């Protein structure tokens, strides 16, 4: 499935945190092999 | 709102980067005023 993605740092600005929050959504989808 | 939560670590198994996802989540949703 796709790689882990990389955590952005704490101070990353709020539209980073959310794009690493959509890319880990995916990521766990395909680990626990739920993809809805 | 809460505080930003502590990411656990690329090794950090399953079962907590889901419970730092679920949190991640509230965070976001808290900081963007959008609590849906
Ligand atoms: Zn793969
Ligand atoms: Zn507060």
């Amino acid at each position: 499935g796709p790689s882990q993605p990389t955590y952005p740092g704490d101070d990353a600005p709020v539209e980073d945190l959310i794009r690493f929050y959509d890319n880990l959504q995916q990521y766990l989808n395909v680990v626990t092999r739920h993809r809805y």
